[PDB]
């Protein structure tokens, strides 16, 4: 059945000429048939170095967007078109526009987890990972931050810079862990490391060894020689880290299950090569405006 499946889609693949790129919370079955699996910039970058021209995208609708606007000569198509980012769709343009009039002196910088329609009113875009260095290289001293509370105010911690956070109590479900389990986890490993997501709530980024996007993640034991590392986000990177550093213990924090990441399964994956749909498709000019915060962020940077 899996066999099946699985054997179907590798077939349908090189078939027809797909590349399968695959989100870190896909289910471990979606990362193991991925040619590539990484977090959301990462797997953008990647597609814009490829040859080949139909990307089957694994994850949420912003992400597979995101691929889209920095390859758009690509056919980029995703098994689940409902896959999105609840947190993300919460941030609007008029609430946008509402905040730059308030604060004409603060530049709009927005967390990729957002919608493309929003990526156009941005300033500059940013990932969990760049966040800090983004901001810190700003000349502004004051900006507007969403659709994330949490990683807004880490980007404030750690920049000193001020940050008006938009839209009220934006934050993701799933990296809301509770500080207890951080008490718990040090009791029973007591030479583990903690890392948590910098969208975990700020009890829980206080009680951890180490915070990291999963891009961040992924190479701390390239450096921390420790045996166990307790991992503070999505169930689906424990089996990426699992993979990359198979030597060493990797404990959930929680589980901690995102519900759309879960709708891409072997079955609708197998019906995407089939039936080469649900092709993401954006207005040009819709790509063509989103495009300048994401260039004014590799610009930063780099
Ligand atoms: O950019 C992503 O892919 C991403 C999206 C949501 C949460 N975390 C991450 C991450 O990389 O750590
Ligand atoms: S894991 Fe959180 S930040 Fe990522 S798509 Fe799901 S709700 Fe949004
Ligand atoms: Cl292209």
């Amino acid at each position: 059945h899996h066999h099946h499946m699985v054997d179907e889609i590798l077939k349908l693949k090189k078939e027809k000429g797909y590349i399968i790129l695959a989100h870190n919370y896909q289910i471990p079955e979606l990362q193991d048939i991925a040619d590539f699996v990484g977090d959301s910039l990462q797997l953008a970058r990647k597609a814009m170095e490829l040859s080949e021209k139909k990307i089957l995208f694994l994850g949420v609708d912003f992400m597979a967007e995101l691929v889209k606007i920095l390859n758009p000569d690509k056919k980029v198509i995703v098994p689940d078109r409902s896959a999105t980012c609840p947190m993300a769709n919460r941030l609007t343009p008029e609430i946008i526009r509402e905040y730059r009039e308030k604060f004409p002196d603060a530049p709009v910088v927005l967390y990729v987890n957002s919608t493309s329609e929003c990526k156009t009113l941005a300033d500059v875009i940013c990932t969990s990972a760049n966040a800090v260095e983004v901001v810190k290289k700003l000349d502004s001293s004051v900006v507007i931050f969403g659709p994330d509370r949490n990683l807004g105010e880490y980007v404030a911690e750690k920049t000193g810079k001020k940050v008006i956070t938009i839209p009220e109590n934006g934050h993701c479900p799933v990296h809301q862990f509770n500080a207890e389990s951080i008490d718990a986890v040090r009791k029973k490993y007591p030479d583990a490391k903690v890392i948590v997501h910098p969208e975990c709530p700020k009890p829980v980024r206080d009680k951890a060894d180490y915070v990291g996007s999963t891009g961040q993640m992924e190479k701390i034991p390239e450096r921390d020689p420790s045996r166990i590392f307790v991992i503070g986000t999505e169930i689906g990177m424990i089996h990426k880290l699992k993979k990359k550093f198979p030597d060493r213990e990797f404990v959930p924090l929680e589980m901690a299950v995102c519900v759309n990441m879960k709708k891409n399964t072997l079955e609708n994956t197998l019906h995407a090569l089939q039936t080469e749909s649900f092709e993401v498709i954006l207005p040009k000019e819709v790509i063509e405006k989103a495009k300048k915060p994401i260039l004014r962020m590799f610009e930063l940077m780099g």
